[PDB]
């Protein structure tokens, strides 16, 4: 599986400080059989793919689930590719626990985008009380079989495991865990999709990632790379592009 | 009152044709003390701005309520200006009433974006049950207060009703209803802010508009335009802004 870097710029930049990040990953050298691919903010979309090398690729960090409508504040599959983007980031956690997403509506999101084109991160984890509550497989196996029903061609997807209980709770997860999660994954994927699928699906993980911890949990087995947050924003992101080396 | 004609893309468009209803838009003769404003998708702000003349404004959708952080898929007041836009619409009913924004959300949302310089295009307006229940004027008048705790210059703001009850209801709302709302409203602003704010504000409709009913909507005497959702992207739309012509 070929190694794949995210990195999601959430809501930070501007053009001057976009322009600069994208300056410094254009100079990156990109390792061979690594897929890297940034998530600029939507009103930047177009921007980031003028300025970006096509040697990355850019993501949406968000779409809706039809083509054109009464949707004020949205964006279409349609959009994004018309702005040069080849991408989107799907049921982020940010999107299901902060903006209330729920797994039906990605699911439909996950659908259309795939049917207009684009490749799909898809985004699932457990919460605080589901891991408290020992309900990590139930959540993230039921997360799962929502999006793996709403794919048709599997070589478009790219799986993001965030643990959502360990960021701002308080609880650190450890490599081991984050290891162990993605494990659990593939197996899902073996025993409801099938083994190919399986053995060629990248699962990234989406928890804290820094330069400094990178190349040990790149070093999992399950873990295909990552979907990196506000290390994305600034120059050690490079470092993370080279985890496997 | 000078008269406000916003027209609300939604999520409507791609480059060719926005490309096209700009320069529709472009070529119109707008009348004298008549303010016209566009709002496009995201993904499009910077692209419009750069296409629209300056006669015309532009509008961000929807924006977040700080000025960078760990938001996926949101935009910020200080992104929105970046690209040249100086409104945002917030409160709008399919952000309320499908996405699930609450009015202390949006209060803080016009409190951000009016310091960091937007104009603000404020949306109010009661469901159909509440309709119903007789507590139209509870519902909008709460809605405004929310919007005016968090106004320091009411020359920024501009205040748009939405019958929300008579779309996609069956229920169609009369001139003289959209009437009766407006006064409310405007008599919310004299007793709870104050007489000279009351006067100076425009209140503008956001209800079904046509080139056909629009002169009609125009007359009302508290209806100071309009906050026009699918005749905005067809050259009706410039015969909207003409209502008072
Ligand atoms: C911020 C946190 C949550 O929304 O619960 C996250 O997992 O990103
Ligand atoms: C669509 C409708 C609602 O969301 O209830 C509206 O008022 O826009
Ligand atoms: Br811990
Ligand atoms: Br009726």
């Amino acid at each position: 599986r070929k190694f794949f870097v995210g990195g999601n710029w959430k809501m930070n930049g501007r053009k001057q400080s976009l322009g600069e990040l994208i300056g410094t990953l254009n100079a990156a050298k990109v390792p061979a059989d690594t897929e890297v691919v940034c998530a600029p903010p939507t009103a930047y979309i177009d921007f980031a793919r003028q300025k970006l090398d096509p040697k990355i690729a850019v993501a949406a960090q968000n779409c809706y689930k039809v083509t054109n409508g009464a949707f004020t504040g949205e964006i279409s599959p349609g959009m994004i590719k018309d702005c040069g983007a080849t991408w989107v980031v799907l049921g982020h956690s940010e999107r299901r626990h902060v903006f209330g997403e729920s797994d039906e509506l990605i699911g439909q999101k996950v659908a259309h985008a795939l049917a207009e084109g684009l490749g799909v991160i898809a985004c699932i984890g457990e919460k605080l009380d589901e891991r408290e509550a020992g309900i990590t497989e139930k959540v993230v196996f039921e997360q799962t079989k929502v999006i793996a029903d709403n794919v048709k061609d599997w070589s478009k997807v790219v799986l993001a495991y965030e643990p959502v209980w360990a960021i701002g709770t308080g609880k650190t997860a450890t490599p081991q865990q984050a290891q162990e999660v993605h494990e659990k994954l593939r197996g899902w994927l073996k025993s409801n999709v099938s083994d190919a699928v399986a053995q060629s699906t990248r699962i990234i993980y989406g928890g804290s990632v820094t330069g400094a911890t990178c190349k040990e949990l790149a070093s999992q087995p399950d873990v295909d790379g990552f979907l990196v947050g506000g290390a994305s924003l600034k120059p050690e992101f490079v470092d993370i592009i080279n985890a496997k080396q």
